[PDB]
């Protein structure tokens, strides 16, 4: 399709293109009742190309020009008015409601674990009737209703993710969203089970901790569908793979260390176990050392063995671990956010139409004829329509150069040649008398 | 046009606050609510003092680069109020029996507070944890490796990264942005003034001897106050002017293939 060839080839004859689409009213910025309208003609094929047909082979992604211009890097054309005000409307019309869709049937399961968590002592067991140290009551209708909430969550989620199983066919296991949705559905249904059946209290409370933590901790990955927030999900996932790498480094390194403490302060609290050693040479990375009571007043009350080789190693540890491993750690990130944000206007923008393409591709045709649209109007004197003005305020090359010149420089080389060719053509013909000899 | 400026609403609290802290020279008023307003009024005095060093030119560079940094810290508060919920919440279930994690908002408060790295790990998971005094001991240090793991690890390294970024970005451009804001300064102060005040105030020529010292106070403010693109654009024209050129000598040189007289080389 052509389109999509002048997207990848002469990008600045497709922005003269949809420069003809942008049509002013009256040419006057004063006037309340001037508009512009925009059209959006020459952005995608027509529908019946989207769906898989019997009849028709061959297929098109839809949202056909914005994918073409994401798969080639245009930014300055994606910046265009016309594409700005085309990704607007296909978020008006269907984007904003799948989107707070889901993003309300899962806030039905987290916001009442969140009220049954600060709303009970901990460590009490809590029945549809009240807690039980003797009954406390008057708070009884509002933990009931929480309970059958957190329940009917967990198994609608148990539901939608069996179907997710029959019908991703074994494409999901590479997946961490998957297992933390596992994760959490599992252990709300345990924390609620004392409506039916009773459970000790001590279970209770251990899956309602990992519940609190997980279901929090899931939230995040909701917030990179959104643009004002889906960088910093994104960089916090690229140095935390980056950190993975690094983990063994980390295990070898620290073993080191822990099991030299281990040895030589033996007669400590801290250091009575080789595990405890690990444990406290880690929490000692960062750099709460606790030189005065681990190693100073010890000396001073000769209750140190090997006191020589004890400073040694406080010395050696501080300056290996905290010194060197963490700058190791502040460079990688450094370099990481950099690389991060050197494409971040194109990454924004690409989410979106990842977002309404894959969307787009699972509704039904007769929606899609019912919703769309091919042009809008604005009127910019008029103000749009408090509630929206919280959400507005809540909301807020010199290669092409040298390639063209080696074009230029090819054409004048080939001149040239059939300039010189005539010049001998006109040598072979030429008429000499009295210049002879 | 004003609503939206912060520089507006500081005055407001720095007014009101010490109109408050003053009143009792006319009307009697209880100590607790004046030195109540004393505090926030001797927080914002200072606070919005800095805003005046913007005018100078050898601070307002820093001035600039502090509200880069804090604007990118307001977009990152989101992520920041999830994370430490999550974590909040989480040392609330486990440590109830501490008095650090009573209540659920000073747990908050806490975790708030171990961001930076005052984890008290002996005070608050080994010697409770050597007397038996931790519920669910394996599941509390898991979440304490994790808690080390996140949040001052990887979190606070992600803000030195962004900071480095911004000021990179600022200093790119500090000279420039430096006269800018003193011709921006002069232009916006003079449309005010009266005409004939400028016409009274004005020069057009200055007159400096390099070799006579200026005019002790003066030496202690002086002590104080202390390419390729445009290049390949010419080869662009260059060019584009040659080949006009050789276009017009291979026309001359048809006209002379079409007019020359060919005597005993026919055929
Ligand atoms: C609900 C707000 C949704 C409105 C919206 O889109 O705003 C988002 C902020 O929203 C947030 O910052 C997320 C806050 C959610 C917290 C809920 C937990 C409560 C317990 C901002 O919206 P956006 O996606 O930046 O832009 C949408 C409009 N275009 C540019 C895509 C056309
Ligand atoms: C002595 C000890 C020394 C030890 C040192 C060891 C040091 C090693 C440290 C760390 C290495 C291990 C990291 C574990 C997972 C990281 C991968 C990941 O999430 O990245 C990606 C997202 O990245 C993000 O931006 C999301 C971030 C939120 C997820 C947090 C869950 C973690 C809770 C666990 C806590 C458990 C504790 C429980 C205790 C009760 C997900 O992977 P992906 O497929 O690239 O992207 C798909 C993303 N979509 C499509 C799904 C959206
Ligand atoms: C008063 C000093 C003003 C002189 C001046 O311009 O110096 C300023 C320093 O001044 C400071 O560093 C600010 C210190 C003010 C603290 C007062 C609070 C006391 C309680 C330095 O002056 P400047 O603006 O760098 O240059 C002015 C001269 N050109 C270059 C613009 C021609
Ligand atoms: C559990 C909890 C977890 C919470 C985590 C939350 C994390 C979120 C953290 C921070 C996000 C919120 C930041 C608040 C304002 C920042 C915007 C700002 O000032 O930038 C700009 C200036 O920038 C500057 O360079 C000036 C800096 C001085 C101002 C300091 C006043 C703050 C006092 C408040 C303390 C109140 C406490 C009172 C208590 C008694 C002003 O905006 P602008 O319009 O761009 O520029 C106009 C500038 N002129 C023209 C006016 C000159
Ligand atoms: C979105 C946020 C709206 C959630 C509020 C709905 C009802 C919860 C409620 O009122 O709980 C009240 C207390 O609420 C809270 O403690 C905070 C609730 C916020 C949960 C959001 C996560 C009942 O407590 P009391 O009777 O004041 O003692
Ligand atoms: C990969 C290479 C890492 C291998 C090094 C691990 C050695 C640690 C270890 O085994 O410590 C022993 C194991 O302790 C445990 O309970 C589990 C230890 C697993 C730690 C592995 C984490 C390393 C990262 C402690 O000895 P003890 O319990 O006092 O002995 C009782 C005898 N009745
Ligand atoms: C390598 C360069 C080492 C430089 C200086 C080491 C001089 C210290 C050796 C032994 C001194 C005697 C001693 O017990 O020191 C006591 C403990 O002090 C020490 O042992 C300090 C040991 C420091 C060793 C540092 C070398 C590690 C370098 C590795 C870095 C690799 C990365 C206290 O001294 P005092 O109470 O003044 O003495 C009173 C009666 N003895
Ligand atoms: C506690 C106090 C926190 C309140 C601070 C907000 C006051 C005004 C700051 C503001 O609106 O800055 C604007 C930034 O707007 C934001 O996104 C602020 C988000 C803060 C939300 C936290 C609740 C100017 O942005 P720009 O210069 O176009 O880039
Ligand atoms: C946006 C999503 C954030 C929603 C999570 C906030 C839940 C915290 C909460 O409500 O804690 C309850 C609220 O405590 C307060 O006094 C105000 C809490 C506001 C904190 C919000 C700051 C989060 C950032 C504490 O429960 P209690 O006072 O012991 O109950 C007494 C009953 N008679
Ligand atoms: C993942 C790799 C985990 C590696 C090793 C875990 C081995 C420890 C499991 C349970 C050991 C028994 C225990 O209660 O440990 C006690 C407490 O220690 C622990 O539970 C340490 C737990 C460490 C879990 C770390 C895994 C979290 C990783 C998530 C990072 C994600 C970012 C003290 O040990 P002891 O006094 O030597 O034992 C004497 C009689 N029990
Ligand atoms: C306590 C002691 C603080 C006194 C330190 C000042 C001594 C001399 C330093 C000096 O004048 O350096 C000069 C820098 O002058 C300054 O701006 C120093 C400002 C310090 C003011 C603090 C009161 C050389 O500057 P450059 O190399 O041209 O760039
Ligand atoms: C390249 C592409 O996206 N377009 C441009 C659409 C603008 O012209 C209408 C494509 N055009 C076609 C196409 C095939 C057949 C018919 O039926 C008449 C219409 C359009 C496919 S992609």
């Amino acid at each position: 399709c052509p389109i999509t060839e002048m997207i990848e080839y002469l990008p600045e004859c497709m922005k003269v293109l949809l420069d003809f689409c942008m049509l002013h009213s009256t040419e006057d910025k004063s006037c309340r009742d001037y508009y512009i309208e925009y059209n959006f003609k020459y952005l995608q094929c027509p529908l019946e190309f989207t769906k898989k047909t019997p009849t028709q082979d061959v297929i098109y992604e839809p949202l056909t020009a914005l994918n073409a211009m994401v798969q080639n890097n245009r930014i300055e054309l994606l910046n265009h008015p016309v594409c700005k005000e085309y990704l607007l409307m296909k978020w008006l019309a269907y984007g904003f409601r799948a989107h707070m869709m889901n993003l309300g049937s899962y806030c039905l399961g987290l916001i009442p674990m969140t009220i049954l968590v600060v709303n009970i002592k901990p460590g009490m067991a809590f029945n549809s009737t009240g807690i039980i140290n003797i009954l406390d009551t008057t708070n009884s209708y509002l933990i009931k209703t929480c309970m059958i909430l957190v329940f009917l969550s967990s198994i609608f989620g148990y539901c939608k993710e069996a179907g997710q199983i029959f019908q991703q066919k074994r494409n999901y296991f590479m997946d961490i969203s998957n297992v933390l949705e596992w994760i959490i559905y599992t252990t709300g249904i345990i924390f609620v089970l004392p409506l039916f059946v009773e459970i000790p209290a001590h279970l209770q409370w251990q899956c309602g901790a990992i519940a609190v933590y997980f279901y929090w901790m899931n939230f995040l990955l909701y917030l990179q569908r959104f643009e004002n927030c889906g960088i910093f999900i994104v960089m916090l996932e690229v140095i935390l793979k980056t950190l993975l790498r690094s983990t063994v480094v980390f295990i070898f390194l620290l073993l080191a260390f822990g099991l030299s403490f281990y040895i030589l302060l033996n007669l400590q609290d801290p250091f009575s176990s080789p595990l405890l050693s690990i444990i406290q040479t880690f929490s000692m990375m960062l750099g709460d050392i606790n030189y005065r009571e681990s190693f100073l007043e010890p000396y001073l009350r000769n209750e140190l063995a090997h006191p020589v080789l004890s400073f040694a190693q406080l010395v050696s540890f501080t300056i290996f671990v905290p010194i060197v491993l963490m700058n190791l750690l502040i460079g990688l990130a450094v370099g990481d956010i950099a690389e991060v944000q050197k494409h971040a206007s194109l990454k924004r923008i690409a989410m979106q139409v990842e977002l309404h393409t894959s969307l787009e591709k699972k509704l039904p045709l007769w929606f899609l004829r019912k919703v769309d649209q091919k042009s809008t109007i604005v009127y910019p004197n008029k103000p749009r329509s408090m509630l929206f003005h919280i959400f507005c305020f809540l909301f807020c090359s010199l290669e092409m150069e040298i390639l063209k010149q080696k074009y230029r420089l090819k054409d004048l080389t080939f001149l040239l040649e059939k300039q010189h060719e005539l010049i001998k053509l006109i040598i072979q013909k030429m008429e000499i008398i009295s210049e002879t000899e």
